[PDB]
């Protein structure tokens, strides 16, 4: 059983795969925030820009098994076209993503990406692992493909993140009332510490889902 | 001897390396347009968004040899930082970029990217080869890292490009009076033919050089 907020076909807006066509599968629920506004100020992760509460979005629902979810995912892909790619997100996808879903996605020809806060162990048969550490939460995933850090956060040891085992190290400006401010901070950080690259939320500039 | 319009340190705005700190070395001159506005309407490449005429830009000039050019490029990199990366552009860089320049940049710790219109042979020792084919020019570079196609151009055979030997296939919307239209075109193209990915000119959205 999977509880999914929404499933939609678009371009990956963020990270090293930005611009790439992908089905997004947004799981409902997170382990660092209830998703309720009354709880935000007290949450472990307090800056979230996403609605992940419930199963009422586009193609959202409770899926009885893996095959059912994969059928909905595959159905959104253009007919006759390869390069199938799904981004498992949320919410915190590692609350629900399991080996049977991964195996069924692969069997259907999908490459698999995950967006995870890094507080839960990941399945290493996932093809692309993106970890986005929250400064007040534990980080138990210390290796993957890209480490995408949202900045600024209090209590952050930003330069130390570079000692972890990732292919790409990215900073992403925190969206909110200070986005242009944070974008200037993030550009300056990379230029001073060029191991790091800038990840924009391009879908917000493109105004696409 | 090298004629350089400008040299500057910023983030790569385009392609698969978008977001990455880089020294841009913009060579003066192109083989597909004189760079004069009165010639634009009759040129082979007519949509250019760049000023590549003369050597009067920031750090621009005539460099007596490779060592002199490399010294200026190296001097823009943050002191004590590695991951040195230079993007050779213009203009058409393959009018001037030769083996001794490539060797000197490599000796100075630089990885080398090129932005080329593909109408001229490129040096295989270049680390990152980006080809941007112009519809009314010969295309002799048929292998590389990324093929970044500006759309729409008349006479374009877009699907044919995907048969070439590149790792990444990107469409980049043509800036000009129809940039928003063209962006929607490019997004739709990728979603219909997901071998292709979108390349935004992010430096124009971030308002950075
Ligand atoms: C909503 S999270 C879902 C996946 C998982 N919960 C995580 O945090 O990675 C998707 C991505 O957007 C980032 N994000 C969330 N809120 C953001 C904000 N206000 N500004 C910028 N990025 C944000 C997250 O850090 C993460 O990289
Ligand atoms: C100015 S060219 C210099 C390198 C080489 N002459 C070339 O054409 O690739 C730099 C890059 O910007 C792209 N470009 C130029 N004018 C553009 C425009 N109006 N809109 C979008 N991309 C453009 C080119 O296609 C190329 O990929
Ligand atoms: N197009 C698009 N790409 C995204 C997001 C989103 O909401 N839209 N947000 C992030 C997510 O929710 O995983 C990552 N990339
Ligand atoms: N930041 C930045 N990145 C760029 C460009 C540019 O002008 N600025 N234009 C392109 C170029 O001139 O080669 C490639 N990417
Ligand atoms: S961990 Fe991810 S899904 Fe949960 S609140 Fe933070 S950004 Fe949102
Ligand atoms: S080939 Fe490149 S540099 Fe020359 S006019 Fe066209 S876009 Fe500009
Ligand atoms: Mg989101
Ligand atoms: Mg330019
Ligand atoms: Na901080």
């Amino acid at each position: 059983t999977y509880a999914v907020k929404e499933i939609f076909y678009t371009l990956q807006g963020e990270g090293a795969n930005a611009g790439r066509p992908a089905v997004f599968c947004r799981f409902a629920g997170c382990n660092l925030w209830s998703g309720r506004e009354e709880d935000r100020a007290q949450a472990v992760c307090r800056f979230c820009d996403t609605d992940f509460v419930g199963t009422d979005g586009e193609n959202g629902g409770k899926f009885k098994d893996a095959d059912a979810l994969v059928a909905t995912i595959a159905g959104l892909w253009p007919a006759g076209e390869a390069h199938r790619f799904v981004v498992c997100t949320g919410g915190e996808p590692m609350l629900q993503l399991d080996q049977p879903l991964v195996d069924a996605l692969h069997a259907a020809g999908f490459g698999i990406a995950i967006e995870t806060n890094g507080s839960l162990p990941v399945l290493e048969s996932i093809d692309w692992i993106c970890v986005s550490p929250k400064a007040d939460a534990p980080l138990v995933v210390t290796k993957g493909n890209e480490l995408k850090v949202v900045i600024p956060q209090d209590n952050q040891r930003l330069a130390d993140y570079a000692k972890l085992d990732f292919e790409y190290f990215l900073v992403q400006p925190m969206d909110g009332p200070s986005r242009d401010l944070n974008t200037k901070l993030a550009i300056d950080w990379c230029k001073r510490h060029p191991q790091w690259r800038l990840s924009m939320q391009t879908h917000k500039y493109l105004n696409i889902p």
